C-alpha cells in the first residue's frame, strides 16, 4: 500500500527521478553526479563508516556513499559510456 506518488523517485536521494538513467531511476542531481564520476573514473573516500544518509532533503551529502549507492541500487557504469564497454578485470 505504498501508492499515491508523483512519478518515479530517486533511488539515491529520493528526488523525483527524471527517468530510468543508467538502468535505474535517478533524479537529475544524481544522474550527472554519477557520470561525472563514472565517465571520469573517480573514487571518493568516505571519511565516515560509509553509513552517511544519502537523502534528498539534505545539502551536499557524502560523495563516496552517494556515488556508490548508484552501483548498489542498480545504476550501471557501462551505460555511462555508450558504445562498446570493455572490462578491466
Ligand atoms: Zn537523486
Ligand atoms: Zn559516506
Amino acid at each position: 500500500g505504498s501508492s499515491g506518488s508523483s512519478g518515479i523517485e530517486c533511488v539515491v536521494c529520493g528526488d523525483k527521478s527524471s527517468g530510468k538513467h543508467y538502468g535505474q531511476f535517478t533524479c537529475e542531481g544524481c544522474k550527472s553526479f554519477f557520470k561525472r564520476s563514472v565517465r571520469r573514473n573517480l573514487t571518493y573516500t568516505c571519511r565516515a563508516n560509509r553509513n552517511c544518509p544519502i537523502d534528498q532533503h539534505h545539502r551536499n551529502q557524502c560523495q563516496y556513499c552517494r556515488l556508490k549507492k548508484c552501483l548498489k541500487v542498480g545504476m550501471r557504469r557501462e551505460a555511462v559510456q555508450r558504445g562498446s564497454g570493455p572490462s578491466s578485470g
